């Protein structure tokens, strides 16, 4: 077992992996894999409703709000939010703090709903980001639909530590923080989701919360019927076949986040894991990472070269890597539109591999 | 292990169970399992350009076609389908010969896109249909962006033995019998489409393959981005992340149908079985199939007490069921919309599960 720095699709619990493996042939004493039994069968709707309610417990996410377990990752969801949540409403904003914001704010903008303004509330982001732009500086429109920005980016390491306050409802895209920890403001909310293969498993899924009102509002046209979150809701997530492989796996992991002692627990592991990273690279001089204290990831920690923000150089950050390779840091290369280096280190991340990274940083 | 007639999602072969769950924590010595990997990565990208190329070997996919592995079932590519292939044409058409087919047609119909008559071709199907109406009786569109049809519906047991001859590029839902067959005929073919869940694996995933030139037509306003097929086509299938592990386990049961000798093997074992459970049909006067002899399904047989058709009784059907289920002949109960009884046997399923059903249907003591 290597240690894993991948972002996505990202390391999971070895507890998980042997369940899975030892479950596999036979599932719930049913004489199938959970990959050949129907969705319309007892065992596959228990599992279903049991994941579901596991989530709701978790988070405590209140009755005025849906569940959903949906095919498709996060960029699926970037289409489906305007499509369901404009409504009648004439305007929409989108905080744009890094690469997932801005392609979120791109595809509602490429869309082209008539009559809608897409506006982008802080302009777009320049190509490193040091800090989300002063509140005072925020463009809002007046007959927002919904506030749509990304809690954690992943490529940038930009995590808001509270929701904005903001007038219109807030739609959040949590892919890379979703139960790292607690949310607490529930009545800020229209909707919140998360693609799966971060904190919680496969990749092609994603959770979608979002608030009953939400869901009154219009469809707008031409929306492909399964993205329509109202039907979604009226079929129980089983208009057609659901990815039940992926809502099983993450039905392990909600289970092992819980019998860690709740999502304030992770929150304090997490802590304590990005408080050791961020000093090895702060405290050596070979490592940079320009992101404030405030703005700070606890999931996602990337660095580069003292100038590999400005200066790009391929081989230059090809050797650390290697030589993080070479002594089972594997996935430690950052997202190509930045480069250099990036640890991500998630709920299932052990400080075992932290600790590991830390040493090999101070042995560079 | 029981003896799984599920409709879908469906039985898989034992062996690619037991090689994913003997690599699950480490896969192919790397550290990590496949489900940890990064999709931008050396690892993964080499297993889904060799899945590709697995599934282009055994179908003999020319190289005039693109292959897509992409999120979502079928129903999404029903949606998917007028968005990115209609063009600039006037009309669609849709063949309904059961239940999926009409599911796509009235997607289709219910998008609306401006100026596009949608055109059911012999009408919308019966209650229970017993064929596949008649060629020369098909009412076919002047400028019709494509002929749509489903090649095996699941419900009702009917399925194609060879592609229409009409002038349009076919569009073929092959969800219930994608790689049960050789496919000829490529020239006749816009795209071909099926979800994984019947006979390559996962839920969550279907293969899509897009002839090049369809894709030159231009995408219709409203397209969600992922959805547009030459975006897929552009990015390998890595606009954003892809299914890893369905994409991962539908390469081991292609892996699996190579060993077994291809698709036209693949195709002999399925009309073993289906004879096996037609003759258990037709032979027992406590069951019948109404389903044309050109026109039966290699993949799902209906059968239903002698007048189980036109009049529905659950609690009859629920004795033979349990009399099935008793015996560990699981998911013989039939679609909730025709009741009854339907033995689906894709690929995985294995010759011994058709054998107990025979038995169970000839010791059935009768309705």
């Amino acid at each position: 077992r290597a240690y894993n720095f991948s972002a996505g699709p990202a390391a999971v619990p070895l507890e998980c992996l042997e369940r899975a493996a030892a479950e596999m042939t036979n599932w719930r004493n049913s004489g199938m894999s959970v990959i050949e039994v129907s969705h319309r069968g007892k065992h596959w709707m228990e599992e279903q409703k049991e994941a579901t309610e596991r989530l709701r417990t978790l988070l405590q996410v209140p009755e005025n709000f849906n569940i959903l377990f949906v095919a498709g990752g996060a960029s699926l969801q970037f289409s489906a939010i305007p499509f369901n949540f404009i409504g009648e409403h004439k305007a929409v904003d989108y905080l744009c703090t890094g690469t997932w914001s801005k392609k979120a704010f791109d595809e509602c903008k490429r869309l082209a709903f008539p009559g809608v303004t897409v506006n982008s509330v802080a302009g777009n982001p320049p190509a490193n980001p040091v800090e989300v732009p002063a509140r005072d500086t925020w463009k809002l429109s007046e007959d927002a639909a919904y506030f749509y920005y990304c809690d954690n980016e992943t490529i940038q390491g930009i995590e808001f530590q509270q929701f904005p306050d903001v007038p219109a409802p807030l739609i959040i895209d949590m892919s890379s923080n979703f139960l790292s920890r607690p949310i607490t403001q529930w009545e800020k909310v229209g909707c919140i989701f998360a693609c799966a293969q971060k904190n919680f498993g496969l990749a092609g899924m994603s959770v979608v919360i979002i608030r009953k009102d939400m869901l009154e509002r219009p469809v707008k046209p031409f929306c492909p019927i399964t993205m329509d979150y109202r039907i979604q809701v009226k079929n129980n997530c089983m208009y057609n076949t659901p990815p039940t492989f992926a809502i099983y796996f993450a039905n392990h992991i909600f289970k092992w986040i819980e019998e860690k002692g709740g999502l304030a627990a992770m929150d304090a592991l997490n802590k304590e894991k990005a408080k050791k990273v961020y000093e090895a690279i702060d405290s050596n001089p070979n490592f940079v990472n320009r992101i404030k204290p405030e703005w700070r990831s606890r999931m996602n920690m990337p660095f580069f070269r003292p100038d590999g923000y400005e200066n790009k150089d391929l081989d230059a950050d090809a050797k650390f890597v290697n030589f993080c390779t070479q002594r089972k840091l594997l996935t430690l290369k950052g997202h190509v539109s930045v480069g250099g280096f990036r640890a991500s280190c998630y709920n299932a991340c052990p400080m075992e591999a932290v600790d590991a990274l830390v040493q090999a940083m101070k042995e560079w």
